[PDB]
DNA sequence: GGGGGAAGGACTC
DNA sequence: TCAGTAGTCCTTCCCCC
């Protein structure tokens, strides 16, 4: 299997950049700004004259004024996103059948029936580059190798603007030498575990007793980091197919009372519904993020489909769920649709 | 024992 | 004074052949 992986660069940023050229060469931040006071809210992304100086996704924007007060602060579009996203994805498929769509700005493409080795993967990624940047003018960075994971981290290494082919030979060579921190899924929590247990490299997960690992990482992760340690990680490339389709808003203030938090519940499921289009959700989670950030969830599955008038009643019942069972403050309060029939 | 599922939370991105 | 809201897993409790 020979997969080609490509991450579009500092995406949202470089759209912002490209529907307004004169942006290029300035630090930019995109940011979600929440209402609560001036400047509340996070940072979604910054472009790499931004980042250079500690602005980066994540980080609250008050944070990012004060390390860069005149970088350029953009409200972030997601719809424009979006769009440009779709285009580009479109052009991808051009490329191979076998195409799956990580998230807004990354795919992976199965060409195994498209090139016979790494040199042709290789002149394939610079012509997908070249197509892109023709059509759309945007940079990314493409990663090939024998899976998923290794095409992933060689984009990763190769970033920004770049292209990396990580061969069977290389593969070994980071089962060894690559810090686990860096591997695909494994964030800050289950890589202090690792550390805590002497793991630093995928190949010291051969070392490890199973149920030890297991016991401490779960099973899943365990076998995930195994299956690559062995070099025998092989899932295949997958049409993905939305599981659920929510919509969480933040409250101009704080709340426990059903009244003043209904008309965000209720906003929060209409713009649901219009992004379900003609999808028809069997399960229905109302989401509430607490005033110390701490996530409240309740739901319920139907047998049949939920209908929007059902979903208003139901999503009542399961928001005072959550009342009378966490006696913290509202912050954020959503809704999410699963089990699309 | 294990197929099968619903519900609330952990972890990742 | 930290946005947003997707996709696995894991745990528990639980029905049932
Ligand atoms: C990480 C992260 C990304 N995003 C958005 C912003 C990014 O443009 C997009 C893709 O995430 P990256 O993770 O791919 O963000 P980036 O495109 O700016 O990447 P890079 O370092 O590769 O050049 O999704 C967030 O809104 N919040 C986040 O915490
Ligand atoms: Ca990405
Ligand atoms: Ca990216
Ligand atoms: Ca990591
Ligand atoms: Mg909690």
């Amino acid at each position: 299997m020979i997969v080609l992986f490509v991450d579009f660069d500092y995406f949202y940023a470089q759209v912002e950049e490209v529907l307004n050229p004169s942006l290029k060469g300035k630090p930019v931040v995109v940011c979600v700004f929440s209402g609560r006071f001036e400047d509340s809210g996070a940072v979604a992304t910054a472009n790499y004259e931004a980042r250079k100086f500690g602005v980066k996704a994540g980080i609250p924007i008050v944070e990012a004024k004060k390390i860069l007060p005149n970088a350029v602060y953009l409200p972030m579009r997601k719809e424009v996103y979006q769009q440009v996203s779709s285009r580009i994805m479109n052009l991808l498929r051009e490329y191979s059948e076998k195409i799956e769509i990580a998230s807004i700005d990354e795919a992976y493409l199965d060409i195994s029936d498209k090139v016979r080795d790494y040199r042709e993967a290789y002149n394939l990624g610079l012509e997908i580059k070249n197509k892109i940047l023709e059509k759309e003018k945007i940079t990314v960075t493409v990663g090939i190798s024998k899976n998923k994971v290794f095409a992933k981290i060689a984009a990763d290494m190769a970033k920004p603007n770049g292209i990396k082919v990580i061969d069977d030979e290389e593969v070994k060579r980071l089962i060894r030498e690559l810090d686990i921190a860096d591997v695909p899924g494994i964030g800050n929590i289950t890589a202090e575990k690792l550390k805590k247990l002497g793991i630093n490299k995928l190949v010291d997960t051969l070392s490890i007793e199973f149920d030890k690992l297991k016991g401490m990482i779960g099973e899943a992760k365990a076998k995930y980091l195994i299956s690559l340690a062995r070099d025998e990680y092989n899932e295949p490339i997958r049409t993905r197919v939305r599981k659920s389709i929510g919509r969480i808003v933040t409250m101009k203030r704080n709340s426990r009372n059903l009244e003043e938090i209904k008309p965000y519940l209720f906003r929060a499921i209409e713009e649901s519904y219009y992004k379900l289009d003609k999808r028809i959700p069997k399960a229905i989670h109302v989401v509430a993020v607490t005033e110390d950030l701490d996530i409240v969830s309740r739901g319920r599955t139907f047998p049949h489909g939920i209908s929007k008038e059902t979903a208003y009643s139901e999503s009542v019942k399961l928001l005072q769920k959550i009342l009378e069972e966490d006696e913290r403050k509202i912050r954020r309060i959503g809704v999410r649709f699963s089990k699309f029939i």
